[PDB]
Formats: structure tokens, C-alpha cells, sequence
């Protein structure tokens, strides 16, 4: 089950089968093998390419939301990795799957979020939106993304659900980076108006070690190879 | 069943329940209510927000790929709408779901595609990639996206599957725009080297009429509203 690591922030007990499976299937990359500049970049492909792991995540959340009372009315996934997990859970619960995107990606009358100031060191957040009326009044929404890093996105999620006269059941993420203190900052930002928002993660990145690095060892070539340079490496 | 509209290009018979359901659930928007400049912009949210329609698409493709022999070994979805349909089919077939993304979105050693020249009128294509080794040799891959417009993306899909010493089972799309002649151009481009690639669509945009327009009538305000302007429109 989920244990409380900090006020209103829960982590699946590392003794569960899903925690052990995610820990076994997940893969990360150093800057030399990733497109972002972070010590370790967790690849979601390592999960979606793992049929067993993908089915496990699907079974656990579905079982969780069916057993819940009252049951959620909507699932709001984040662009774009949240799109990979949201739908398969929705189709089983038979509830709508709403998309949170940037204004230039979404259609219809939109509602843009109002992000906060960056606390120095660049990394300016993004304005996210959802179609006005996608989430009716009195709806119980489950927010979902693959990784909870800084929380900047989840916050737009909460503001959007709030602005729609709806309630956030909980923000669920596959993996979390406890060092970035997202659950903490959100729970106390602006006089703790989001204190009650529950956070659940299936795995902590503390659990990801060297055994999970996907970097090709001793490789001294480019990261991106063209299609042609690869075709001529085998008779065709 | 699927009927041949042009060489190696099939459309689900409009008499099927899925064709009637997609025709009923789909919604499009004019430039005034969309973020792109096209007469009609089809909103995928109109499908994912329709539990019944989403379950239908899921059941049909799963039934189709289980009955097939030999069965596909992988599902390759396109960033980002292809992510919404790919996973739920994969989890049932228990086969890996690979991601085709831009180099700055993907991790690991990548393989970039080699897109063709634009035939005037701007609209320059994109370089797509997949992780080298995500698709092994002799794999039978199913390509999937929500809409087949110009085909520029699907082509990267085909080139990537080709470059991996694998075969494309078929390129599946929910909706197609027959006017843009994508299936046609791909089937005859470069001496017809892609002549054998099969294309299947669940619906033609010819089927989408005025009854499917989501534009708010007589609305004379902005398209994007801030969260604050909306909160103060109800007691809280």
C-alpha cells in the first residue's frame, strides 16, 4: 500500500510487486545519451516497451479507482507522457480522458492557467490549457503524468481543475524526484491553499541505481544516426 | 470490413458500428476556434472524452490484431496523438509500444529519419527519431496515429521501420483526409518503393459534416480565457 513520506504525499511500499517491477524495468540516461541536461533522465519508453510493466501499472490503478468511493468522474493527463497512461485506465473505468495542452495545441474555447514566478536560475514554466467545459461542475478529477519533477505542470493541473468548480481527487505519477520537493512546495505555496491535494507515486528515483543506466558503454560516436548510415550496415 | 478506396488503401465500411460512432462523436473547429489554420480542425479530445467511442476503437483493433497471422510484434505510435491510442492496444496484445519523437524528446542512441523536399507553399516537414534497437530485426510493426493528413510523418515512420530491418504491417489512422492524397503520394514516391505499404482508416473526413462543428455559435469573445476571469464568474 501507499505510505506517507510527507504530509499528504504517498509512495507505494517498495515491497509491492509493481514497485519491484518498475525498479527492474526503468532505464535512465546521462546528458551524453539524453536530450535534456539533468544528471539522470528517466526514459518512459523503458516502461511502455515493457508489456508486463505496462499491464501492471494498468491493473493497479484500475483496481484502485474502482474500489474508491466516490469514484472519479474524469482523468486529466499531461502533454505528452501523461497521454501514455491516462487512456488505458479511462477506457476501463469508462470515464472521459481530458487533455491538458498548450493553447497552440488545444481546440475550442480554452482556459489558460496562471503560472508562478521562477525562483532564479532560469527554467521558466509553461502556460497550460484545457477546453472550457471539458470538466463539468462537481467533477472528481484524477491528474496523471509519468514523472513529478518540479511540480510546475501539476500546478497548472490543479489551477485548471480548481477554476472549473471541480475537485482534484489526487495527482498520480509513475516516478517522482523527491529532491526537487514538488509535493512540499505545492502544499505550502500561497498560504497552503493546496494543502489538501493528495500526491501518489509508484516509485521514487532514489530507488533507481547504476543497474538502471541505459548509456552504451565505451561508445564514442554520435547520439543521432541518420537512416542511411544504418541501412548500409547490413546487406539489403 | 475494410474496402479498398485506392490501391493498398482501405476504409472501414461506413455501415459498421464504429464508423457510425466516430461519425457521431467526432468534433471539428474552424480557424476561429482552433490553433491551426485549416478549414476544419478535428479535435481528438472529442474521441478520448467519449468513453464509448474510445472503448470501441480499442475493441476493434485488438480483435483485428489477435485474429491476424502472423501477429504484430510492435506498435509504433506518433508524437503525440498516436500516444493516446497506441498503449491501450499494446497492453492487450502484450507487445511493446515504441515512441517516434523528435531527437530533442527521445533518449538513448537514436535513428533520425530523412524527410523529403517540400513541394512549394512552405509547410516544411519534421525529422523524427526512434531509439536504435527499439525495433529488432524481423519485427512486424503496426504504425498508428490519430489523423493521416499529408503523410509526412507516416513516411518517417516507414523509413524508420525500414531502416531497422523490420516490416510495416500497416499504417492505421482513426481519421483520414483523402483530399491530401497521402496514401497515393506515398505509394508512388521514389519509384513506388512503398507501394506495398497498406493503409487503413476508421473514418474519412468526407463523413464529417456541419453537425460535427464544435464552434460556439454567436460567440464574440476571446478563444483563451485566464483562470481568474473564470473563477469570479461563480461564488467561491
Amino acid at each position: 500500500p501507499f505510505k506517507e513520506v510527507s504530509p499528504n504525499s504517498f509512495l507505494l511500499d517498495d515491497s509491492h510487486a509493481l514497485s519491484q517491477l518498475l525498479k527492474k524495468s526503468y532505464r535512465w540516461y546521462s546528458p551524453v545519451f539524453s536530450p535534456r541536461n539533468v544528471p539522470r533522465f528517466a526514459d518512459v519508453s523503458s516502461i511502455t516497451e515493457s508489456p508486463e510493466t505496462l499491464k501492471a501499472i494498468r491493473d493497479f490503478l484500475v483496481q484502485r479507482y474502482r474500489a474508491m468511493s466516490p469514484a472519479p468522474t474524469h482523468i486529466l493527463g499531461f502533454d505528452a507522457r501523461g497521454f501514455l497512461f491516462g487512456p488505458m485506465i479511462a477506457v476501463e473505468l469508462e470515464i472521459p480522458f481530458v487533455l491538458m495542452r498548450k493553447a497552440d495545441k488545444n481546440a475550442g474555447l480554452l482556459i489558460r492557467s496562471e503560472p508562478y514566478e521562477k525562483e532564479y536560475k532560469e527554467a521558466a514554466p509553461e502556460v497550460m490549457t484545457i477546453r472550457y467545459g471539458s470538466i463539468g461542475k462537481g467533477s472528481r478529477v484524477v491528474l496523471i503524468d509519468d514523472v513529478l519533477a518540479t511540480g510546475g505542470t501539476a500546478l497548472s493541473g490543479l489551477q485548471l481543475v480548481e477554476a472549473s468548480d471541480a475537485v482534484v481527487v489526487e495527482m498520480v505519477s509513475i516516478l517522482s524526484i523527491p529532491f526537487l520537493k514538488a509535493a512540499e512546495k505545492i502544499h505550502s505555496t500561497a498560504n497552503s491553499r493546496y494543502k489538501d491535494i493528495k500526491f501518489i507515486s509508484l516509485l521514487s528515483d532514489d530507488a533507481l541505481t547504476e543497474e538502471n543506466c541505459g548509456d552504451s558503454k565505451n561508445y564514442t560516436g554520435p547520439r543521432v544516426l541518420s537512416c542511411g548510415d544504418v541501412l548500409a550496415e547490413h546487406p539489403h
